[PDB]
């Protein structure tokens, strides 16, 4: 299927034990689809203050179209140093590592795979 249906648990940012996915734009990429895919990806919400606290390159989920059985459909975009690897709409938020931190909401969303 070129789409999936995931429920993504939202993290605080101040909870997250692992920044981000890796030292590459190309890995961070490889990495969160791979944690889409196992079921091992949270979600941080983009507010002030919250990106200087990841590490980059940072994946983001950005609105790829106006939503499916409430999933809104995105797509992986990400950043380096200002540069941005992939165009896409409104950011949802970044994507980081889930290793059991408690959430404290899901974001339902219609993957771009």
């Amino acid at each position: 299927k070129t789409h999936v249906q995931l429920s993504l648990p939202v993290l605080q940012v101040r909870d997250v034990l692992v920044r981000g996915f890796g030292d590459s734009v190309e890995e961070v990429l490889s990495e969160a689809r791979q944690h889409l895919k196992d079921g091992t990806c949270g979600l941080v919400e983009v507010e002030k203050g919250v990106l200087p606290q990841l590490e980059q390159p940072y994946v983001f989920i950005k609105r790829s179209d106006a939503a499916p059985h409430g999933h809104v459909m995105v797509e992986l975009v990400a950043e380096l140093e200002g540069i941005q690897y992939g165009r896409s709409g409104e950011t949802l938020g970044v994507l980081v590592p889930h290793v059991g931190e408690i959430p404290v909401a899901y974001r339902k969303v219609l993957l771009r795979k």
